[PDB]
């Protein structure tokens, strides 16, 4: 499966050079897709205390990362039209909190596709012949 | 009358000098705000052919300018968690697409609250104290 923005600093919004590039692959698919296809960005976190940063939540944190996410597809030639951006904060896990290797599951950006069934098949053909060699 | 933004051009997405104070100026309200209050920048264009620019659609032009204005909302301060933008193209214009000057009302961005019945009080003194005697 295609993999998410992870986010190896748990308390920051900071996207490195390997992810901006790994952004820019997926901006060179999405604006390959059918217009009709919208991008929503969804940003969380895990539950590391958030005391000593800028963030007073763990949604705004993640809403930080969503909005960045998005503001750099965007700037490899996203429409602004295809996209949106959404904040879950810590809701929402993919692993639980346990441990630094469940929590970087949870230090992360999703991409949700918003499509009908017919553009469904052209986005899974798409993504097959980028992804998977 | 708290105006919306209004654009200098039918199919410009710039932002003057001029609508950068006022943008300002609304940053600093929303962050008087209750934390629950959202707010949903809205873009919107005329009707008017758009040959000779960038822009493949209005859409894509109202998506444009609705980013940048809450992209710049940002800049001042505004919690990306209470933001989100929609483009509306050139529907529900303001007024009739006739003369320039009524054209022109119709390229702008519109701000909308998201708020309980409770919290529309602390924002209408709100507003009052900015824009009113």
């Amino acid at each position: 499966g295609i993999d998410p923005f992870t986010f190896e600093n748990a308390t920051s919004d900071a996207i490195n050079q390997d992810m901006m590039l790994y952004i820019e692959r997926i901006a060179k698919i999405i604006q390959k897709l059918p217009k009709r296809v919208h991008i929503n960005v969804r940003g969380f976190t895990d539950d590391t205390p958030l005391v000593k940063t800028r963030f007073k939540s763990h949604y705004e944190l993640a809403a930080n990362r969503a909005y960045r996410v998005m503001k750099v597809l965007i700037q490899y030639g996203v429409n602004p039209n295809q996209l949106s951006f959404s904040s879950y904060g810590s809701t929402n896990p993919i692993a639980p909190n346990d441990s630094l290797e469940n929590r970087m599951k949870n230090n992360r950006v999703e991409i949700f596709f918003s499509t009908d069934a017919n553009d469904l098949s052209k986005i899974h053909s798409i993504l097959d012949n980028e992804f998977n060699p």
